[PDB]
């Protein structure tokens, strides 16, 4: 099973790959400058280009196991080899994995297509598995097999859709007389081949099948006209041959169960039937998808800020995954104001000691 | 990944739509003669073959 | 089969034979009606089953749930 | 499958075609004059004729892919070729598609039956598909096939209703003697054998009716009831209903007149798919009309709101708005907020 | 399938045809005179005759595709050809479709039975289909087929009700008697006496032959589904099981039957007022389809009074600017 | 692009009512509290509306 071929053929695999990146960059980023000298418009344009690069970076991270973003500065193509001490980037450009040659972490440069680029100008997002001691994608052979079976079910459905029901007709008529003469002639000709009126046999076969086609046309015509199929032979038989789909239905159930067990993306597990579960429920019991997205966001933030702050004086942050609605904000403000009013009333109408009030202050979350 | 411009649909989606239509294509193919009579008789073919 | 064994006059023989076999098969498949002339000819659909694998999946899920604590 | 034949035979297709137009013009139009000089009675009569024309215009748009409405002014039949700069129309008349010859958008005239009419006097509502580069109707071959199958189910039901159950009788009696002699000698008196066979069959029928017992002589005689079945047609009807529901958005067509149009007021912004479709159709019709009504005739047309509020709903909304105003007045009177803060509250408030 | 024969045989078709007209004229009409000179009693009598004519007009519109109502004035039978400028009608009379000859819209007269009547004295309600370029009824061939099958089901039921169960008996000595027959019938009577049928032949056979009705049941289900899909009249769709749905629910989400009736009423109003106002100085209107009950009226009055009280309280106890109060006035529906 | 979510008139009125209530509560707290200036300011940032 080839991952590239599966990606080309199946949209489900493409959606599974791209949904995580789209959800991670759904809510946006926050870009800041340590020097506090860059204007907000230029920084916003930089943030837009950074988001555009990061989408493809995460997609490449999931598909191949590593993703490269080049931080383009005001320099020539030959200056990319030289390191950078402190600079303000001009932009961000995602680098294709197939055109990047990296020899490992022990080296501080890569070759892009043969331009030599220092690693200080590159944001690297890699998935290194210490057990396997190699970079691995987000999918495995079993997952690929599950997707392949998911497609093969409908492949088989298309294979057997046209002739799911057909007629098996056995008739010892004039047609079988011709056919049996034909069969005996063909058997004798086979004996002679193994070793001469075979041309006569051929002319027979041809005329015999001509008459067979004519008779089948006549039988179908009678069937359509009077809705009655009539035959002469007392041993004639007519039976409907039918196919079945229970195997494929059960296989679909099992494959859905396996996919749900093998991935954490709610849309992929539920076949686009469940929500992402990234809303606000007023409780700290967050969802598995939320935890996964938070971990991915933390890794991306670490990868970016390892070199944006040190070499470029820039800091990046992800927006909160949970976005509150206006009504929720109003309700929270009302509750907080009520809490403050209660605290003020207690302070005004209490005679507690100073130490006791202070001790209450620390044990209170808001105060 | 594909290094090319692609539409919003794939071959599997096209196959799904094609099967969705082919179901009713087959329904139309076999609607007229869903039920019919199979009759076996020797005197009546003594009549019909003549 | 004897032809293929000999391959592993005859040209005309095989051409005629192939023509006739192809036409007979094509007619029977296209007309949506499978015709045969042998009174003892038989045609049966052979089907597989998945209940064993379904039950095994149920039992395996139960065993995994019993064997680990990770929800 | 012919769309015209299906339209003639099936009322379901006719209803599917006409429901959208009827729903679009259910709530009515609003007609206004830019000059503000036309009396309201004449303008109302013009609006009535405009609605009458627009119904057929939308019907032709759905059935053929284009619809033509002629804006009749105080001119002669030969003056239709001449363009119009500024005029007040006398009326509106729908033009039949079969009698209109149009060579495309590159031309500014059409031929009607052979009167040449300039396109500036015509309201054109067309459905041009850029992928197909042609005007197409609202239906396709698959939809036509679905409707045809829907009718063919009951066609077959009528074909096999009369003889759904019948008797199969085998008897090597005198009757078989008679029919065997008839068979042999006709393949080669006989009419008397005919008569005797019919007489005995009628006698046995009479016995069956009289004493409720069918008796026969032959030890190998057989009598079996032959019956038909309808599960195939039932399953086909289910599948066809599913396909129709998938293939159209009109709620009556999808639900077989079992569901409502869903054009009520629920107090929420989550509108229905039919509402969105009707709004889009209304916007297209408004654009098509106002492209030439305003420029050449000084008239403006608008569609009434799809959602119509009831009297009780209006009273409830008025009560809620009055309560909101009272709360705002109380806050303003009993607050000591700064002027900037009050102003900032004003913009962030929807009503104020 | 003949529509006239189906109408004669089936009451269901008759009810389907007449229900729409009965519902349209259920709530009544309002008749007014532009000159404001006609007494109300005479106008009410005119309205009664107008309703009587309009019922048959709508019935003919649904069955044939066109309906004719003659506006009878104080004139002779030969004066019907002459046009009318301004007159007060004496009455309204529905004209039978079979006795009316009309050559099309290009002509301004018709022949009735051979009296020539000008079209200015006639109220015409027609259903012209531009796709078909002809006048068509409210039903089609498929609908006729559905009704025919609906009747044929019970036709077949009557055909096979009597002999749904019977006995098939095979015996050789008994036919030695038959070919005595009535005496073996008497032996069957002895079966009825002693509860035991006895026979001699070791190869004699007795079997109960039975019929079945699943085909007809399934066909009835499918036919009901087709009828419901093919018509919008709730009684016809539900087999007189559902209501007309013309009540007041306090919401603007009206019913499909209400919309259909409103469209029919608008068409009838246009057809009547095209010539009643121009030639006779009379105006006709249909009563509201939704009729409020006394309790509903009282509740609405209470709510409106509460709204007015709230508005008065706000005006008295507010210090809003004049422009703001005016702006509130337009955005308020009631004020 | 216009907002995908379109609020109804009733929803707008309800939101306005809730916001007015929030402002009234804030004004009451400010008038009937004796909090320090730093504490009031700190409350201002942690409040979404203010």
């Amino acid at each position: 099973i080839s991952s590239l071929e599966l990606y080309k053929y199946s949209i489900f695999f493409r959606n599974y790959i791209e949904n995580v990146a789209e959800d991670c960059l759904k809510n946006g980023l926050i870009l800041e400058s340590a020097a506090h000298n860059v204007s907000e418009v230029e920084l916003a344009r930089l943030k837009v280009q950074l988001k555009n690069a990061l989408l493809n970076c995460i997609i490449s991270y999931r598909f191949h196991g590593i993703g490269y973003v080049l931080v383009k500065t005001k320099d020539t193509l030959i200056d990319l080899e030289q390191p950078v001490n402190i600079e303000l980037p001009i932009g961000f450009e995602y680098l294709d994995y197939e055109y990047v040659r990296d020899l490992g972490v022990d080296f501080d440069h890569i070759t892009y297509k043969a331009v030599k680029i220092h690693k200080s100008r590159l944001i690297i997002y890699e998935n290194f598995d210490y057990i396997l001691k190699r970079y691995v994608p987000c999918y495995t052979e079993s997952f690929l097999l599950d997707i392949y079976l998911f497609e093969k079910i409908y492949v088989e459905i298309e294979r057997r859709i046209e002739n799911h029901n057909f007629l098996f007709y056995k008739d010892e008529s004039l047609v079988q007389l011709q056919d049996a003469l034909s069969s005996a002639t063909t058997s004798l000709s086979a004996l002679t081949q193994s070793n001469n009126n075979h041309s006569k046999d051929i002319s027979n076969l041809r005329n015999l099948n001509d008459s067979l086609s004519q008779e089948l046309a006549r039988l179908k015509s009678n069937l359509n006209n009077e809705g009655m199929f009539y035959t002469a032979t007392p041993s004639a038989s007519l039976e409907v041959i039918k196919y079945d789909l229970s195997y494929l239905k059960e296989a679909l159930a099992l494959i859905k169960a396996k996919i749900g067990a093998d991935t954490k993306e709610p849309l992929t597990r539920s076949f686009n039937e469940q929500a992402k579960g990234l809303g606000n429920d007023g409780k700290g019991d967050r969802s598995n998808y939320y935890d996964f997205l938070k971990g991915v966001q933390e890794q991306v933030e670490n990868s970016c800020n390892l070199k944006l702050t040190k070499y470029f004086g820039l800091d990046m942050k992800f927006n909160s995954l949970i976005m509150l609605s206006e009504e929720q904000k109003v309700e929270r403000d009302i509750k907080l104001i009520e809490l403050y009013s209660k605290y003020n009333q207690l302070i005004q109408s209490s005679s507690f000691n100073n130490e006791e009030l202070a001790m209450l202050k620390e044990k209170l979350f808001s105060f």
